[PDB]
């Protein structure tokens, strides 16, 4: 149970839809740790997604409707719902990408945390969600910078205490 997406000094995320920022690094990096997975998405997520389903990789769709049909990913709407599914995959991890309602949820349930923290600061109407900081302990930190001083991103990770 690791969640990871990109944010902004103002812990942004996306605006109206997803991560507006050109972040190559995290993309080549977000398919090459999501290969060979399992990972949770949103109802605005699916169809606010340029990658729908993602290649070579297992996706999942997290939305309220009952009759709703992801194909070429797993469909759910409640949050122990899906847990199940993720134990009858013992061979595969949960990552979540989104959105900001669906890291809440999990906020509780989950155990590993992977934040991209840029350096810009940018203004949307999408901004993360609170976090028992304290029950979690950072397990890593990089600061990864580029040609651009708003193109310096930091990738922390962080591991629930026992
Ligand atoms: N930087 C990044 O990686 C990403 C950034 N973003 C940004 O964040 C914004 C929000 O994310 P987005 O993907 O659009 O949001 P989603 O609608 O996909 O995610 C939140 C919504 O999912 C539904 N949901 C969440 N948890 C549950 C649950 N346990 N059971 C059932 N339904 C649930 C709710 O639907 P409702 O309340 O609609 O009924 C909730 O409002 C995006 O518009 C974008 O700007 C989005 C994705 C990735």
């Amino acid at each position: 149970t690791a969640f990871l997406w990109a944010q902004d000094r103002d812990g942004l995320i996306g605006k109206d839809g997803h991560l507006p920022w050109h972040l190559p690094d995290d993309l080549h990096y977000f398919r090459a740790q999501t290969v060979g997975k399992i990972m949770v998405v949103g109802r605005r997520t699916y169809e606010s997604f340029p990658k729908r389903p993602l290649p070579e990789r297992t996706n999942v769709v997290l939305t309220h409707q009952e009759d709703y049909q992801a194909q070429g990913a797993v469909v759910v709407h409640d949050v122990a719902a899906v847990f199940a599914y993720a134990k009858q995959h013992p061979d595969q991890e949960l990552v979540i990408a989104g959105g900001a309602q669906i890291f809440t949820a999990f906020k509780d349930d989950v155990d590993t945390l992977l934040v991209t923290r840029l350096a810009g600061s940018f203004e949307g109407d999408t901004k993360m969600i609170p976090l028992n900081w304290d029950d979690f302990t950072k397990v890593s930190s990089r600061t990864v910078e580029d040609t651009n001083p708003a193109l310096t991103h930091t990738y922390e990770v962080w591991q629930k205490k026992a």
